[PDB]
């Protein structure tokens, strides 16, 4: 039996940003299920920042993160987290007051987003198909962020404050025994004051084998597939160009672009593979918007976009399970918050107030809190 502060299951981005933190005021051990911690949803992503993306509480998550994301501590990463790459996101439906909409309330967010007319659009992209756009909304501040970095900025982290991270540690048996969680694994037993979950798609099988009730979380499968430009065309600036109903987005990635139908097809928790019909679909889509000729995708792939109902994340205590705090419902959006995520769960896991640059961006604990659910 190993003791710990905080005892944490799954090392994705939620678990390793939320370790870090932890790890400055106590013992972390974080419990990872697969050989290395990267293997789920955080090694499957599309890997952009943008803030006027999701809800109101996920762009505040978004916008709190940027200052760790441009400034981490010293001997968190080698190179820059965030690459800059724009957004542009394109009306291929003739839809101007949708256009309008989204242009203000980005706007209210991002101070320099911009109102494209259909030339704008295409000097940006010339693979567009004139004729069918109409407008784009842009925004100059997007970027890409360097995953690989980040998540092994956490990990590294933890292991630097003398936490632990158990690759090859699937947890399968979880008991509150005499004031603790005890977490029973293959190789080994681990107890301390406080289980963080973070395990993804997973959450609510963890709060099954503690007998806590679960979310009600939904896992939903998102396929991506990388294709080869023609011959002629440099695209390794172009922006990430997303349709105005988010039907496709397509992105510059190591010399080829990255694709998607931006599916969300409700399954369960497994590892999951990408479907024909998926990838299929995005081809269809970005061959329908642009001149390009995708033939068949050197790589697919599918990771898991995990939500509760209203769509926002969740990082709280449970009701009625002592010491049982939800680090889940990352959604899309698990990397671009997982700095303000990581700090602030930190804080409500210690009882501690937010730190003040997270709340000069409206978050709280009530709004992540999983008691919000109903019912
Ligand atoms: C195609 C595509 C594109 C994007 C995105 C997703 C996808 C599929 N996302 C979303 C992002 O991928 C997602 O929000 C996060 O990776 C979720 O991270 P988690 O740590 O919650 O899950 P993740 O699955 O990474 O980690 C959970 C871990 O818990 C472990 N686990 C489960 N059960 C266990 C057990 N019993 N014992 C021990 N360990 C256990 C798992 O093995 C796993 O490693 C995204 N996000 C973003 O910010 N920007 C983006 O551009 C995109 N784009």
């Amino acid at each position: 039996m190993i003791e710990a502060d905080y005892l944490v299951i799954g090392a994705g981005i939620a678990g390793a940003s939320t370790g870090y933190w932890l790890s400055a005021h106590g013992r972390v051990v974080v419990l990872e299920r697969e050989a290395q911690p990267g293997y789920h949803s955080t090694g499957r992503s599309a890997a952009h920042y943008t803030v006027a993306y999701g809800t109101p509480q996920v762009r505040a998550l978004t916008a709190a993160s940027r200052a760790f994301f441009d400034n981490p501590p010293a001997g968190f990463c080698e190179h820059p987290l965030l690459s800059p790459r724009p957004e542009m996101v394109v009306d291929f439906s003739d839809d101007p007051e949708e256009l309008r909409r989204q242009y203000e309330s980005g706007k209210a967010l991002v101070p320099q987003m911009r109102l494209l007319d259909a030339e704008q659009a295409c000097s940006i992209v010339p693979v567009l198909r004139r004729d069918k756009v109409f407008g784009a909304t842009y925004d100059p501040t997007g970027a890409d962020i360097d995953t690989d970095a980040l998540h092994q900025g956490y990990l590294r982290g933890i292991r630097r404050n003398q936490g632990q991270v158990l690759c090859n540690h699937e947890a399968l048996e979880i008991r509150r025994v005499d004031g603790a969680w005890e977490v029973r694994c293959d190789a080994g037993s681990y107890r301390a004051a406080v289980l963080v979950n973070a395990a993804g798609a997973w959450c609510d099988a963890i709060a099954g084998l503690a007998g806590v009730r679960p979310l009600g979380l939904q896992p939903k499968r998102r396929s991506a597939f990388i294709f080869a430009p023609p011959p002629g065309i440099d695209c390794h600036d172009w922006p990430m160009l997303v349709s105005l109903d988010e039907s496709f987005f397509l992105k510059p990635d190591a010399g080829m672009l990255l694709g998607s139908p931006a599916n969300a097809d409700p399954v369960e928790a497994h590892d999951v593979q990408p479907e024909q019909l998926d990838i299929a679909t995005g081809m269809y889509l970005i061959e329908e918007a642009t001149t390009l000729t995708i033939r068949r995708p050197e790589h697919t792939w599918a990771g898991l976009r995990s939500f509760v109902a209203d769509g926002d994340l969740v990082a709280g205590y449970a009701a009625n399970a002592e010491g049982f705090f939800w680090v889940a419902a990352q959604g899309g959006y698990g990397i671009q918050t997982s700095a303000a995520m990581g700090e602030a769960s930190a804080a409500l896991i210690r009882h501690q107030p937010l730190p003040a640059h997270l709340r000069e961006h409206g978050l709280d604990e009530a709004m992540l809190s999983p008691r919000r659910l109903s019912p």
